[PDB]
């Protein structure tokens, strides 16, 4: 079995997952759609680049039964590129909003310092987004299912052995092949929030004890309820994929940045997670973050 503090910690997470995250997407709401000079071109030829690897149809399924499917345009080489920014904002700022949530319910992170809660979110935000995402990923279709949205790959010339070359796709795949219990991902998102090494971080020694004990009870967890040899070296899979997420986490902060300075998109709590000025102590630079960590939860 697993010691008390273990299955306590197991019920504060599983909790917090359940109070934060709208796994239906029942709550995103009023979001944006697509519509119905020499060293710049260096630039633009990299952001075509840091685009053009993640194209996704999206379909949008009515209460009604009707369904409205967009197909994104060919780069003809222009704006066009663009077009689905404004929703992935939209969608990825709601996503962010949930896991400031699921971090604020969570007792160890509360007792952390303020500036601590907005360091380790600034670093985990990207990361717990995509752990929650795969849960609704169905690898037979390769779709996203976000309730009444989907996100659907367009397969390029290649095939599906090209799409996994793209390192975000391979991930999802990779982690789904798994078959992770709830339990196991938000033991996942718990290791990386507390991440004892990101940015800014002062109390890097409370927070590398805390991702130990988390680490100790997926560990445990594992060993428990899935004691057969099959699963002998499942929890050294689920921290290889963390350690694989992470670099992704900071390939993915770069093009971002890349395409908000040529064409900006970033909502202002993207904007403070991500590092951008629109206009000196970490609180003042990130006044959204420190107001919805300071808010009570609903």
């Amino acid at each position: 079995g697993l010691t008390e503090e273990q299955r306590m910690m197991i019920r504060e997470l599983m909790d917090a997952q359940m109070k934060t995250f709208d796994t239906t997407f029942s709550h995103f709401k009023n979001f944006r759609l697509p519509g119905v000079s020499r060293e710049e071109a260096a630039k633009w030829s990299q952001v075509r680049k840091d685009l053009c690897s993640l194209k996704v149809s999206l379909q949008l399924r009515g209460e009604d039964g009707s369904v409205w499917n967009y197909k994104p345009p060919a780069d003809s080489g222009g704006k066009e590129i663009f077009s689905l920014l404004p929703h992935m904002a939209d969608m990825s700022t709601y996503m962010f909003k949930g896991i400031i949530s699921f971090a604020k319910v969570i007792s160890y992170f509360r007792d952390l310092p303020i500036e601590d809660q907005i360091s380790l979110l600034k670093g985990a935000a990207f990361e717990l987004c995509q752990l929650r995402f795969n849960t609704v990923f169905n690898a037979e279709t390769g779709t996203w299912e976000c309730g009444r949205l989907s996100y659907c790959l367009e397969d390029t010339a290649g095939g599906f052995q090209q799409l996994l070359l793209e390192p975000m796709l391979k991930f999802h795949y990779m982690l789904k092949k798994l078959q992770l219990h709830e339990e196991e991902y938000v033991l996942m998102q718990a290791i990386s929030l507390f991440s004892p090494d990101r940015p800014g971080v002062l109390q890097h020694r409370v927070v590398d004890q805390l991702q130990e004990q988390f680490a100790i009870t997926l560990k445990s967890y594992i060993e428990c309820n899935r004691p057969q040899p099959a699963h002998r070296f499942l929890f050294l899979k689920i921290m290889a994929m963390l350690t694989e997420l992470r670099s992704i986490n900071a390939q993915h902060t770069q093009r971002l940045l890349r395409i908000q300075d040529i064409h900006p998109f970033a909502t202002p709590l993207m904007q403070e997670l991500f590092g951008i000025t629109g206009s000196s102590s970490l609180t003042e630079r990130h006044k959204i973050l420190h107001r919805l960590l300071q808010e009570g939860s609903p």
